[PDB]
């Protein structure tokens, strides 16, 4: 069902709002400021996929999560607890959320292509490009 | 202590923008536009005061919150669990936080000066000068 | 006489500056916004109103009004001393001043006309296509 | 065949162009200017589409429709003679004429994937999402 | 009468709209965008004219044409039913209709004027600005 | 009181928005331009803190000021009845005001702290510190 | 005739291009700054007028004037030799050309509408508003 | 493989950015700004795609091609040796080239479809939109 | 003397003003636009060249010239008598025009070169790149 | 007194604009652009907080210093011979300086505040809320 | 020495910087806007002289002044130590000192034209361009 | 020969366009931003220089290279097969570059004023400028 995959995928987004804004206030080093303004871009990035997620659930009939105690029952990413980081922490955890990102999104096509779901399909593809090219460049910055 | 104040308020406004989308996305009647582009307005807002409130604490040499576990265990705001409003509904449900917010931001103003924390007061009194504003707004509404 | 006209404009236009900031202020119901949005376009309009008449007054030679006194004494618009409306009341309030703005701006052009003031007849006639158009949605709001 | 969905959807866009700005002038009710505002977007909406729909019948070597002759003789939506609504009753016709939209898009993404016209499918998904969107807030001012 | 003139000349600005695309669509010659671009240009003016018309209609007390039949029934504008044209051969149609339109500003002045209505006067003068300005550079095109 | 302070401010506002126009209009000398261009700074300046001081008395629970003579016998600025100045006057007339102004605003910061009340603290030691920086400024015009 | 008016204005507004250069370049005193702006906006004026006249010119179907020489033929407007000035000359002079423009574009107007020229009398009563205004504003310079 | 033919692409794209520069250059004829305008557009899309190919290359785990040696190697284009051209000339000789990359981006699609790439499948589709358009208004030019 | 070279240069380049506005109103051809929109630059390029010549002039401590009179007698540039021009008509005889002014700016630059003037050199040899870039282009219209 | 608290911020506030500067230039290592970016922001800060203090000055009554020679007296900060930086170095004589700045602001608002100058403590919360995001920043960089 | 003109040309910039500074915040009379911008503009212009002077020092491979005690050492600009002026002393002392900059700027020109430093000399030339044209519109004011 | 000097200049400016490129996809480390955001801006500058030199080229009478073909033959630059690099290694690769540039630019500028062209002379000079700051910051970033 392409609503469950959209549920935990609207989960995912609101816990790594949060976990971003970690990163974003306690990064170590030189580098502060490329990963301060950085990870600021990811964060609204997040809130954005959020709200569209969100509306994609109700235009297809169902309710979206509306509290962050479902978003934590429902969530697949685990929660940072660290407040102290170097650039090169911070783009490793990225990189492991935006896989397992990758991997949903991947599967919220295949599934939406099964139900005859032409815009859920354009949705995914398109958070899939996102996700791939920033995966891409996460890659290099760990190499 | 000003720390504890802003803690618990950090808390309320990510609590507070989850709440906000709810009512963002689930606006009922021929009002659908105004309430909806209002309360984008209002949750962009509360992201903001976030941030604002976490990187305080952390200019004062404490942790901000980084977990919504956290934000649900500190959070005075109860989480909104309904899926459908009528703008008059969405209108007293902010006011009522916003009110308890502008109690929340009078007592850190009060304490923050009595600690000579004369940056907190700033940010405080001007929270403060917002919420009364769209204090007097709301209620105008909802006459 | 054009100048005779064109005073009282000047009254009337200072005078609802001051009525639509009332009607600003004052509304209630869900509708604050749109209705607090629109009066405070109109209000800059009036203001604007004003200091165009003034100054056409002096590029006729003679004194424009200079005080709130003369404004109270020239001025056709009764003050609104109310303090509380729904929009459907400030729609018809201010249907009522256009229309009457309406009769002076097509006696205006009239006048000037007579008179052989081209560049008034051209304000009045702008600004009589301004009112007529307004009249128009306004009447749609109250039927 | 997609060459004949395309010059139906072509047909239905500019008189639904002209439909929309009846609506546009003749909404009555306290509502005036946030339904002229929003079916100003939609008349513009449709000229867009209109056009797009004509230029896409052109690239794949057929000639687009170029008569409001043409367009009343191919239309399946039925021009509303009425000349007065409030909001509702916009939103209702609105809602209706939009579902169907979405199922010719439907249609026209399903006909073009048979024929391996892989642009025609992705501008009827973008199509496709924008009409969702749309219904699902349409929906929602008429609860 | 003012309003037989204005709802003839808002049936013309609507077929208009059409034919301005049928050239915008199937102009050839190395001409192309210059041509492509220009009447893009023009049928954003008649669907401007189109809609100003309408409303000017509504603020005389009359209900505007809201259908296309109605605008087949009463338009002096032959839709034009070639789908390839060169740029002399557009330039000269669109001078035709301009030469027509220009004629029926003139008259709708002249109407107005006879009525006493200042406004509509205002709005066929400026619209004759215009498309006598256009003339002049049309036939200028055919030289 | 606090209110009772800000409500004989929002009396000056208007009466000198009013005066500030006069000498926008009636200024003489090669120096038109200058406290031409001036005075219409001062005059939006004006407009703007009649409607903030009216919104902050609203936000108070109490009423603004809603009419022109409320205004005048509320006021404590003689109103200008000359209409014929060069810069000097102008700018020595504005010191003045401005002067009385800021005693004003001095008592409203105090009065307000006394009440506990830190949202008009900050409005009126805002406005303060724009009326000192404008009065060594004009001070400067008269040496 | 309308056209011999037009001709003669199009040749004082390019003699006038080159007069307000002169006063452009050469004035003195601690004013230098805002002459030197003003005479810029003023000439620019000018080119425009120049154009729009030429323009015009053509569109009545006669051939504007296309050489300095017979710009110098044609012209009402004496030029000057002087090479330096006070602001209190400059203006002097702005204002007697400003004078002698509006008495030409008054009989402008006059002319065009007895031969029933709409669009000709459009420009000349717009013309004469920025004339009037200007001369008025001119007059306070000199006061 | 996908890969295979990004890698083909990706030296197309650099070898026709030369060559439209070329027709940029040595354009001739009264046409020469239209054309000279429309070939900066088109090169500046192929140095775009130029880059957009080549970071899908390195997203796949590929390495792109970085030098100029491999994009003579790889490339189907022919290059243009001669040095003048008039429009006609130009317009085909780019249309020959858009048929060919047209042809390779319909199997691009084709080609990750099979590979289960949907992100490519993406770029692909959105490629032959612009192309597919393009080819429309060229062969526009040439009739 | 470089004096005598700006002020026969200042003299070319209000006559070429007032030419290339003939060029801008007569041209004809389905070119209209290209030509009426690159004259009209042209032009604004002149007002621009003379304005910074007349300015170099009075920093050289000289008088710049001053009228339409002085422009004639010191001119170099024939103004152009005829008033119906074809494209390639009017590229032709601004080509002759910037080959005048290319030689003119070429001794310009050697003779401030003799005289140690580092400013007029700076002047002359940016001109020079503007006008040979020109003439590139223009000899390519022609061709 | 707040007069020598602001007569030595002013000081400071220009050599640190030198400082920086040096900063600017200076800096070696990957991270030029970064810190020279930076470093850029920070000297206009310090060019701002200048003009901003020695106009407070003026309001007060009293003479800002008005030479790099009263600067270097009343001076606290020392200034830099080095001419060579690493990021960490640069970061580490920001804070340091930083820290001092901020403890004179933290004197500024107590002094003005005993005096009852509620513009200056404004002023001097305002840059203290500035200093403090900055230090925590900084000291991240370090860590 | 190319360095050495430089070096000391670095220190006048500064040592203006202040200077100008002073003339800003001091400058009496119903002139002082006029003023006070024109200061404004010309002490940025003297941070951006003395940063571009810095760079090009190290570019030449040598260190630029790093400290206001340098500067001083350095410049050929007297301090101004009097802190009230009218217009008229203002741009008398600015004259004399763009005079001073003026030459040394020339020398700046041939002795690195001597040394075959094409850079230094372009540089030079443009500043002195900037200076002259300043130079004489300072002298009309003066005059 | 200038010509040949251009010429060769065009082949670099391409191959070092592509060589850019490389260096852009393949930066590794937590530098990747930086370095990435750096070369993409100097790819957009060779597409700059290699477009300028061309119609320079052709500016002069000649040809410019046409062909990948002829850059590869032209050209002094070794193209880069690496695929894998460090911040310090492009910023290596990219001085190295530069210096060959600048040295050519140097002879561009002797050779072209030997010849007389002072066009060329000018811009050598601007590009020497833009390559000798860069050269000064490339060097810091090895520091």
């Amino acid at each position: 069902k392409t609503f469950e995959i959209l549920k935990h995928l609207q989960a995912d987004a609101i816990v790594l709002f949060m976990k971003v804004h970690n990163f974003h206030w306690n990064v170590k080093g030189t580098d502060f400021f490329n990963v301060h303004k950085a990870t600021e871009e990811i964060y609204e990035g997040f809130a954005d996929m959020f709200d569209d997620l969100a509306e994609r659930i109700a235009q297809l009939g169902h309710h979206p999560l509306v509290t962050l105690s479902e978003a934590l029952k429902l969530t697949r990413v685990k929660e940072e607890t660290k407040t102290s980081f170097h650039s090169k922490d911070i783009f490793k955890e990225i990189l492991e959320d935006y896989k397992h990102l990758e991997k949903e999104f991947k599967e919220l096509s295949n599934t939406a292509e099964k139900e005859g779901d032409k815009v859920t399909v354009t949705y995914a593809d398109d958070q899939l490009a996102k996700l791939q090219k920033s995966i891409w460049m996460l890659q290099a910055h760990l190499a």
